[PDB]
């Protein structure tokens, strides 16, 4: 386990948005991907560059109330303030009561808990969210990672995103939901296991294999697929499968190229 | 596996409905049950008998973009048109790199993707949906299979269905959700495993045992029960457990008869 | 093995409705019923109210005569009495070579006839409670706390906190009722998405979560080591649906140090 240190900034963005960045003027929505191995400690030197209180709160990871990011625990950040947040992670192991301590590993996320309301409704709506992956020793690592956030009726706060791969690429997706509504995440031409890694461990793994998954606010899951496995290259749509949501125009493509670089035209 | 051929028709029905059928004028809502073993290939000679564009799109199974059933992938069908769709399935197994490839097996479904909207909102509403089961080698086979579809506030597009069995029958249910709303599927007197087959693989399988399940649009799961196991013969209701949904009167019965043919009075 | 309890449905002073083990002792949620796989429980039920009321259970083995429905003539007339029978079974091998799933799990009981023939009125007013069925060898907790998301309410409280000490094995039963989906979230803690809410071992691939989508009549549960790797503190649990959490209904898992103290918080 390594001790890692990063800077993070909350900033107002154009069009009434808010985002996290690794550097001032570089905030994105979603925020930057944070990747740890079980046992790693992360110190986030967080600077609130905004005129409203804001925080950093994380799902899944080990933190003390001093890093809750809540009003309740006085661990949000005043306008223009700085605070060091600490996230820890642990490997699984056998407890002295004979049980198995679940590790930190999994698909997680971070978001604001104080903009607009004491639940971060305003900050989340405006873009203060980002993905976190914690890996277990011997986890299969991907060729690329893509984050898809269903935030209210938006995808990654975009106007009313595409991801490119080549056939055979090991492609990871992080899938985070925020806001008021339930959604169903669907990907054409691909499927995954409903389990920790989104991949079956082997023949003894009875997890359902799905291409559709109901998600609600602050749900996070992830998976890896082999791009075009058994289906070939093409424009592979992903969408919410709630009919009226899918009808609002937000057509995302998983663009899987043949080895020569072509996609069967669309 | 085997190479199978079938014919499928989309037809308009009474009350502005649309159904799939294996023969002209035998369209049903839900559509016909398609059952495959992992490794089997299915060629569907699909005839759109209607006066609007229609398609056939499947979840879970292997298909090329030419069988996507979408306008994006030029694989919908003109009015009066014919198109051969091809569905493939695979068995699980280790890849070259030692990772486990999940099989096709599971509870799946097909539906229209181009009637009313480019997401099949009209076609789905009007009844262009059916079940698909892909079995693994050694899977327990049932005495009967019943399909229950929560389509918006309807069950199988019926106005505001019952299924008969004898005590000890192995009864399979396929549970598909479509449209706008989340639901909770509940069955009295019976329970199942929250996993691929709906049955525990044995004593190592940690899957939750449930009688109630949250489902969203395009969710599919299924399970087998022994009819009346440890509870006896009776009128065993299944219903959505969302209180306003269940109070609308959409409440079917799982009618489990004694071997003599009687049921306790209801 | 064969067990009996008394249960009463009561209109509460405030117009809510609850189950109790004794007259004028009704709670919302109702009393925790705990059974071992194989156990039979006879519930001598008395509806003390001026409206028909029932007892219906998820997950456990019961005949249609204990359905607690109008359809199966097993609701109770005002002032009436009825013995409901709940059976349970261990898992085992059927002759057909298949594995019969046992009764064990996080379950619940609720009214099926107050207001409507689906208990919409009873559930709304507080006629719900938790049932735990344990398998032989299941790990037992220092305490059990029941959290019910009932429409927009938690345990029908006005617009609940649970106290533990660091290292306590604390069990939560999480039931949902009514009209809306929700997402249950607990700060500082996580559990397995499986039967027990606890990973069996390194061979259990179950997702480890701190946030779960739940709909009406869903039940799950889990055990945590209070404050494990995170320390003493006021650990909030809440719905993560943003308009739901903003309504003010937020409970605290108050994890105290062994000297009875807690880091300062501002509720
Ligand atoms: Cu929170
Ligand atoms: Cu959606
Ligand atoms: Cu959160
Ligand atoms: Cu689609
Ligand atoms: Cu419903
Ligand atoms: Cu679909
Ligand atoms: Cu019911
Ligand atoms: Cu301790
Ligand atoms: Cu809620
Ligand atoms: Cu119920």
């Amino acid at each position: 386990g390594e001790v890692r240190r990063i800077k993070l900034y909350a900033e107002r963005l154009a069009d009434g948005q808010m985002g996290y960045g690794l550097e001032k003027g570089r905030a994105t929505i979603p925020g930057p991907l944070i990747e740890l191995n079980e046992g790693d400690t992360l110190h986030i030197e967080f600077e609130n560059t905004m005129d409203v209180r804001a925080s950093l709160h994380v799902h899944g990871l080990d933190y003390e109330v001093s890093s809750d990011g809540t009003t309740l625990n006085k661990s949000d950040v005043e306008p223009g303030g700085t605070r060091t947040y600490t996230w820890r992670t642990h490997a699984p192991g056998r407890r002295s009561d004979g049980t198995w301590r679940a590790g930190s590993a999994g698909y997680w996320h971070y978001h604001d808990h104080v903009v607009g309301t004491e639940h971060g409704t305003g900050g989340i709506r405006k873009g203060l969210y980002g993905p976190v992956i914690v890996r277990r020793k011997g986890d299969v690592l991907p060729d690329a990672t893509h984050t898809i956030v269903f935030n209210d009726m938006l995808i990654n706060n975009r106007p009313a995103p595409n991801f490119e791969a080549t056939v055979g690429d090991r492609v990871e997706f992080v899938m985070i939901t925020h806001g008021e509504y339930y959604h169903t995440f669907h990907m054409h031409g691909h499927r995954w296991a409903d389990n920790r890694t989104g991949m079956l461990t082997g023949p003894d793994d009875p997890s359902q294999v799905v291409d559709n998954k109901i998600v609600g606010p602050a749900d996070s899951f992830g998976f890896q697929v082999i791009a075009g496995e058994g289906v070939g290259a093409g424009a592979w749509m992903y969408h919410c499968h709630v009919q009226s949501h899918s009808d609002m125009g937000y057509v995302g493509l998983f663009l899987v190229k043949k080895t020569d670089g072509t996609i069967p035209g669309y």
